[PDB]
């Protein structure tokens, strides 16, 4: 016994269920089966570290251009059992394009019915002829260029978005935006040569998930993809935004039918790494799901004319942006920004009440009890935009069980306290105004709404 009297966190655990592997060729691959799906599609999804950013300027356009390729013709197909698969490859909701293109990916997406091994073998077929054997030719060029509508998409889906335009100045990603048409007349050989450049296989990764039989998908990704040649002399792309700048400003918008004000606030993200700092972003999170909780209860009991708020927040580009957004005509801003600040203003000085606080970890304590139920009704296709943003965006997924406990235990140990402080070091960062106005609208002074909001804020 030692003589002493008054005298460490667990690692986090990656899901297990997410089984991966590596071909010899550096092509990685990651398969989810989903037994508790077993009559739902099958989702496949092939992401190339290839996009915009990859140009040069005689390459304008170039990335965008091959998957649209692909749809004209592939090598393994006749024209009947391309469209064959085409036919049978889009989920019935939430449908996909055939491929999206962006600043530093292409993706590939096929959803497949249940229990169609035909179709499978198709669709690794239509994915391993792209990977590397695309059909890049005059003819293919011409007819990629002569379709009446763009089957490939961009990401963002709207790069002509003023908001997008104005978030971009500063970045690396100016004079690359992912769906520029090309330059006529296109020189094929220099688009087979791009596309050989960077359509290698360390630079690829293939995602499945469904009701699969593991084993023999290993087998085939292994048969399909083990041949593609090449290697990236350098570390892939990455898209990384400026930050944000702190002053106010009004855009004007062609599409809004009424102003949207978004607050926001834009920040550098840090991927979690343990559960330390899960525990840190969880509180931060929280805070501002209890912030837009309270506003928009409030709003529910004290109507305000004409006023609909908006709550979301995102990574992308290794920044965390978060915005509360509200939807007003413009004769109604004023009175509905100050409706809104003054909330910001209390819940920064006081913070939620007791009872306010024990009704929101009810809530959330029944959303965990939940956890299992939510899951087993979780489409493939969820289940797969889940993981790319995990993937993409570097936000850590975890097993199931060992969320269940770690979650368990943040909710349980967290105070008023931690949550009303962390509600205050939010709030004590100025927010960024941001003003979408409709085109044709005379524009707002958006330093005098600034004044206005800052009077408040004091
Ligand atoms: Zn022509
Ligand atoms: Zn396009
Ligand atoms: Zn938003
Ligand atoms: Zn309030
Ligand atoms: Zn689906
Ligand atoms: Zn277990």
């Amino acid at each position: 016994l030692m003589v002493g009297g008054l005298l460490q966190a667990e690692a986090l655990q990656p899901d297990p269920a997410w089984q991966q592997g590596k071909l010899d060729n550096g092509f990685s691959w990651q398969l989810l089966a989903t037994p508790q799906r077993p009559s739902d599609r099958i989702e496949l999804r092939l992401i190339v570290n290839t996009g915009s950013l990859s140009e040069n300027t005689q390459e304008v356009g170039f990335a965008h251009l091959l998957p649209r390729l692909a749809l004209m013709s592939s090598a393994s197909f006749t024209p009947a059992q391309l469209q064959s698969l085409w036919q049978q490859g889009i989920d019935n909701e939430r449908p996909l394009p055939p491929a999206i293109t962006s600043y530093d990916f292409t993706l590939y997406s096929l959803s497949l019915p249940n229990n169609r091994p035909d179709l499978l073998k198709d669709a690794l077929a239509w994915l391993s002829d792209t990977a590397g054997n695309l059909a890049v030719s005059e003819q293919t060029v011409n007819a990629a260029l002569n379709t009446a509508t763009d089957p490939i998409a961009t990401f963002p889906q709207n790069i002509q978005e003023p908001w997008w335009r104005y978030r971009l100045k500063g970045s690396s990603l100016i004079g690359h935006d992912p769906g520029q048409p090309v330059t006529q007349p296109v020189d094929v050989e220099k688009l087979k040569q791009f596309y050989q450049q960077w359509y290698t296989p360390d630079a690829m990764t293939l995602y499945v998930v469904g009701n699969v039989d593991s084993r023999s998908i290993a087998a085939q990704i292994s048969k399909a993809f083990s041949e593609l040649k090449g290697k990236r002399t350098a570390p892939a792309a990455v898209a990384t935004l400026a930050p944000l700048p702190p002053e106010p400003v009004s855009l004007m918008n062609e599409q809004a039918a009424q102003d949207t004000l978004s607050l926001m606030w834009d920040t550098p993200w840090h991927p979690i790494q343990d559960s330390m700092a899960l525990s840190r972003y969880w509180r931060s999170d929280l805070a501002r799901e209890a912030l837009f909780w309270h506003i928009k209860q409030v709003l529910e009991k004290n109507n305000q004319k004409n006023l609909k708020l908006g709550f979301d927040c995102r990574v992308q580009y290794q920044r965390a942006q978060c915005a509360i957004h509200l939807n007003t005509p413009v004769e109604n801003l004023t009175a509905n920004m100050t409706f809104v600040a003054r909330e910001l203003a209390a819940l920064r000085a006081n913070g939620l009440s007791q009872a306010e606080f024990d009704a929101l970890m009810t809530q959330k304590n029944d959303q965990l009890s939940k956890l299992f139920a939510t899951y087993a009704r979780t489409d493939t296709d969820i289940l797969m935009s889940q993981r790319l943003r995990s993937q993409q965006s570097g936000v850590v997924d975890i097993a199931p069980e060992q969320y269940q406990k770690l979650r368990q235990a943040f909710l349980s140990g967290l105070t008023l306290a931690e949550l009303n402080r962390e509600l205050k070091q939010q709030l004590s960062q100025d927010t960024t105004l941001v003003l979408m106005q409709p085109k044709g609208e005379p524009e707002v002074n958006v330093k005098a709404l600034q004044e206005i909001y800052n009077g408040i804020m004091a």
